[PDB]
């Protein structure tokens, strides 16, 4: 255990969706709302997780685990570097439908370690 350290850095980091170019749009260091109005349902978040996680969960409307639930998925895992080969995360992608969230915002939350859930901050979109 030394590079599988736990989750210590969440971050939305950048978005797009399918109806806009697939322009991830680098969100600024503490940004709170969208680049641009989204066009599209396909919500692709690239999140910066620097630190180990398998437990991410998005509450949605509903209030239970989307990537659960039936649309979410990550489906696309690449790998960070921190210079020195230092696994410092893996940028963990995912496909969420804008329909099913509770407001016309995203945000992500993810098990740090024992209790600790990291909650991302908000980026409120607009919807076309």
């Amino acid at each position: 255990g030394a590079e599988a350290l736990p989750l210590y850095y969440l971050q939305i980091t950048g978005i797009t969706s399918d109806g806009n170019d697939f322009a991830w749009d680098n969100l600024t260091s503490s940004q709170t709302k969208a680049p641009n109005v989204l066009k599209g349902n396909k919500l692709y978040v690239k999140a910066r997780f620097m630190g180990y996680t398998k437990l991410t969960v998005i509450t949605g409307k509903d209030g239970k685990n989307l990537l659960y639930n039936g649309t979410a998925k990550m489906f696309k895992s690449d790998a960070i570097l921190g210079q020195n080969k230092v696994v410092i995360g893996w940028d963990k992608y995912f496909e969420i439908p804008m329909d099913a969230l509770q407001d016309n915002s995203i945000q992500i939350k993810a098990l740090s370690s024992g209790t600790t859930f990291v909650y991302s901050q908000k980026i409120d979109f607009e919807r076309e």
